[PDB]
């Protein structure tokens, strides 16, 4: 099994992904919870990760990334950030930093390809 936790408040999105996902055989869980996700990560482990740096309530998804990548048990899990590309290019230079980012409007058959990439199609 291959699973993906996508963190993302736009639900319209999030539920385009999962979809295009799930038909390539991917197991995916959706969560809108900013706050909530590096314990749910914790708990019930993904194989990857799809992050939106746009959150509700004030959380960034950067944000998140370097929580995970911080912990030394959950570093491992790789993440895709989904936002502007604006931001892309500065968070390379920090210590903690997401696997990869795709750019928003998301090109949907190019997050598979990336999903394939970094944990082997299912």
């Amino acid at each position: 099994s291959k699973k993906i936790l996508i963190v993302e408040s736009d639900t319209a999105l999030s539920a385009t992904l999962r979809s295009a996902l799930e038909g390539r055989g991917f197991t995916v869980d959706e969560t809108t919870d900013g706050k909530g996700s590096v314990e749910q990560i914790r708990r019930d482990r993904p194989d990857l990760v799809v992050l939106a740096v746009d959150l509700s309530a004030g959380q960034n998804g950067y944000l998140i990334c370097g929580k995970l990548k911080k912990d030394d048990d959950l570093k491992n899990v790789p993440i895709v950030i989904i936002g502007n590309p604006d931001g892309f290019a500065q968070h390379r230079k920090l210590k903690a930093h997401a696997d990869e980012a795709v750019a928003k409007p998301v090109d949907a058959d190019q997050l598979v390809e990336r999903a394939g990439a970094l944990i082997g199609f299912p």
